[PDB]
């Protein structure tokens, strides 16, 4: 595993992991359960934080940018499909920014 | 700092000049552009334009900073703009090309 997957691992994942905020994105969007039939005619591509998790785990991802186009875009498909007013796209935000901060960090 | 020059000279460098970098080098103009409520969900306005003045006049402490701004500029116009628009588009596209930079940023 390159130095960079390590720390996409071991530091954005475990910080974005069990923030209070991340709940709505540990696992893809329901969109029965949570009402929304036209989630997947918004969203092509879907994606959160247990899909990124287990591809880390499971030596996935070739480069790090990869991992890195991943939580873009699940951060990207919240603005995309939510209201500006929606209290999600605020948890989303808050998310991006330590995402942003640890990757500043990133080795190499 | 080292990763500042890199965000100046790399990173904005390569997105300025891209064929989709038009309507993000300078703010956005509601009037000009017909969206009187373009104020009303985005207060916190941002583009390519302002971020390289900001890397050229020292303001940025961190590199962190100057990449918070880019993010603002993005999510900003995904805030905004309904899904289907080119607009959204051109963003994606751009920054994906600002994340691969960020990943080669020296730390
Ligand atoms: O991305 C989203 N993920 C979720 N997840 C979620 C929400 C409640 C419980 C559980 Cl267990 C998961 O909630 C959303 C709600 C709405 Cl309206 O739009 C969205 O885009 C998202």
């Amino acid at each position: 595993v390159t130095n960079q997957l390590q720390y996409l691992h071991k530091v954005v994942m475990k910080a974005l992991w069990k923030h209070q905020f991340a709940w709505p994105f540990r696992q893809p969007v329901d969109a029965v359960k949570l009402g929304l039939p036209d989630y997947h005619k918004i969203i092509k591509q879907p994606m959160d934080m247990g899909t990124i998790k287990r591809r880390l785990e499971n030596n996935y991802y070739w480069a790090a940018s990869e991992c890195m186009q991943d939580f873009n875009t699940m951060f990207t498909n919240c603005y995309i499909y939510n209201k500006p007013t929606d209290d999600i796209v605020l948890m989303a935000q808050t998310l991006e920014k330590i995402f942003l901060q640890k990757v500043a960090s990133m080795p190499q």
